[PDB]
């Protein structure tokens, strides 16, 4: 047990999701449900590891230690089934800086690049400002309110595509995909000679009755097709210390990344970054189980209440990731309406469908990784900004 | 008064300077007086700022207050008589990642770049892997001992060049330009359409009789040519923590770096590094003063010392920076057999002169930012080496 009811004073806290809301909403004084970091402490192990490390009172260059890489290695074989060699690893300051690099050297300019949409908007922007073609596979989503891929589409669309970029778990719509799924995609993928980039940074924060699949797990070949991004970040809250890999099997990729790295001198893990990834894998296992059943109740709790208080909304219950998408269609609203109602009356930040792309429109995402309380608190403002 | 004699036992301490000599010198059995950090605890200040963070207990995204950049403008005026605008401040990593995109966006495949070596050795390998031509015009290392730059040489390779990369304090010789040496550099690039990336990030290390002067402070119309990066890093010891600043009075050019920045998604300090950044500039004057003037006593000693203890070496006393750049042509010896001596016999890791490419031969550089006790067994070691 560990006390995810208590709330934490965020406003001296040099926090985005609670100071820069003005930018992005036109104020500041709104209840911010938005970005996805947590409104928890770190696990105790974590905020120890810091500790010791502030206590050595010196911070200079940083060398990685063999634990480190090691520390992950584990994790990624004790929670998910997938043994890689500590060799894949690439160090970087995030999922989306590796993925641009990998984007820069794995393909030429104009070429095009898949997604599929609804999701994480960086996937779009970081194509674009590469200057290659972005290539988006709508996710179907299906009259049952659900959403799968859609493989057809992506059939017709693959012949000229020279990279595939997949979000698994995928924010927002919170599919767990599962290994037929990933089967089907990496065959076709294959196939058609297509390098699959997995973005699996959401992959520790899965519900009940699902397992993350690493897209590189289900076979030796697709492990040699598949490029990984995963981070402790998202999984411990601990996006501000800057911490991510790169799992890459096929050393051709790796020393491009590895050169590209090195041609933007970005290399070293800062010092607290370095201790809390290992703390977070070596220690943080029993902070998350708790994590993940606090996270559970407050789905049900949420979808409970809008079922019952906010009837016209629709939404199903998420596989994975702390993110509920919530479909406000049937309000009849514009995007930009829906918007304002939201800050304007409710004075709550929940991030707009549209900022995700196809697929986006009608809908809000609402983080819940955040007290009861406050979940509560949202839910209320949003009760009133729609009535 | 700071207690600068401590010895910090740093083998615990995930540091490169005492854990990666293994890579470059063949083992970790040295004593390490290369890599430029210092063997010194962190101002007061920085820890404690760093300790309130650690207790807020979340270690979300990060937003910049305003508060940040309006430390660095402050010291730039109180410390260098150049008065910016915070507008003209970006965010980066570090200084060579910041080159580097600069490097990207500036100029195109091929294009010509000038340095001045010997130089920090990042220097030559950011232009080359980058793809664009080194030009070299090395300095002057006149008869005296002393270096300055060859603006001749400088008049008869500059036609066609695109971008000058001044080193300012100039890295390993020490030399602190004055206002009349950069103001007759400036000028010639100036004529030819030269803009001028100039890395202070030594701007803070200066000793006693010599003064910084920024490049783009000399005047409106070297502003507008001019790209500075400084960071707080080497000033006070917190590399680990990863902090640096881009100064672009010109809005073409930053924009560019805006978008540079923008396509590798690093737009966000992580957490320690924004308050220590703020805390040491704000907080950390006056121990800046008492550093200074402890290394400016272990500079008087250790040229003493090698003047009467190792009279074949020569030395400059340094205007700038921590580092002391030794010649050692007079033993007769090769780099390669002093290199051999100096960590086998000595037992002492210091950062061989060739590594800064033309002019080092014959040099190594030694670190004088540690405690005399220290500095004393480096320059003992060095001694029984060349005896
Ligand atoms: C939050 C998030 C990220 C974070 O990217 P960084 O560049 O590591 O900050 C990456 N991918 C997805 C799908 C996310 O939701
Ligand atoms: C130490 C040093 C740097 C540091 O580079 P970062 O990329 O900020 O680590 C840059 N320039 C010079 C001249 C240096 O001596
Ligand atoms: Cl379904
Ligand atoms: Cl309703
Ligand atoms: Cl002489
Ligand atoms: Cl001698
Ligand atoms: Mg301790
Ligand atoms: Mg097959
Ligand atoms: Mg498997
Ligand atoms: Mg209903
Ligand atoms: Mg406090
Ligand atoms: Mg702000
Ligand atoms: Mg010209
Ligand atoms: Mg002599
Ligand atoms: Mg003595």
């Amino acid at each position: 047990n560990y006390n995810f009811n208590e709330i934490v004073d965020r406003s001296n806290n040099f926090s985005s999701k609670w100071s820069e809301m003005e930018k992005k909403y036109g104020t500041n004084d709104l209840l911010p449900m938005w970005v996805a970091d947590m409104d928890f402490k770190a696990a105790p192990c974590i905020i120890d590891s810091l500790k010791n490390r502030l206590e050595q009172e010196i911070y200079g260059y940083t060398t990685r230690p063999d634990s480190y890489n090691e520390s992950i290695v584990n994790w990624l074989y004790r929670r998910h089934n997938w043994k890689i060699k500590s060799e894949w690893l690439i160090y970087s300051p995030g999922v989306i800086p590796a993925i641009s690099l990998l984007i820069n050297e794995l393909t030429k300019a104009n070429d095009k690049i898949m997604i599929q949409e609804p999701v994480y908007s960086p996937f779009n922007s970081v194509v674009k400002n590469n200057n290659r073609e972005l290539i988006i596979s709508p996710l179907q989503k299906l009259e049952n309110g659900n959403y799968i891929m859609d493989y057809e589409d992506i059939e017709n669309k693959i012949k000229d595509v020279k990279l595939f970029i997949l979000c698994n778990p995928h924010n927002p719509v919170g599919r767990v995909w599962t290994k037929d799924e990933l089967k089907k995609l990496g065959d076709i993928c294959l196939k058609h000679n297509v390098k699959i980039i997995s973005d699996e940074i959401h992959s520790d924060i899965i519900l009940k009755k699902h397992k993350h699949i690493p897209m590189a797990s289900i076979s030796k070949e697709f492990e040699k097709n598949t490029i990984t991004c995963m981070a402790p970040t998202k999984t411990f809250n601990i996006a501000g210390l800057q911490s991510s890999y790169v799992v890459l099997p096929d050393e051709k990729d790796y020393k491009l990344l590895d050169d590209a790295f090195t041609r933007i001198d970005i290399k070293r893990n800062n010092c607290f970054s370095l201790v809390a990834t290992e703390a977070s894998y070596n220690n943080g296992e029993s902070w998350l189980e708790s994590f993940l059943e606090y996270l559970e109740s407050n789905i049900d709790f949420a979808i409970k209440y809008i079922n019952e208080n906010m009837p016209k909304l629709k939404v199903r219950k998420p596989e994975g990731t702390y993110l509920l998408w919530v479909d406000f269609s049937a309000l009849g609203l514009s995007d930009e309406e829906l918007e304002s109602i939201l800050v304007q009356k409710g004075k709550v930040a929940l991030n707009q469908g549209n900022s995700f792309g196809i697929g986006g429109s009608g809908y809000q995402r609402i983080n819940l990784a955040c007290p009861r309380s406050m979940l509560e608190e949202a839910l209320i403002r949003i009760k009133n900004a729609i009535n």
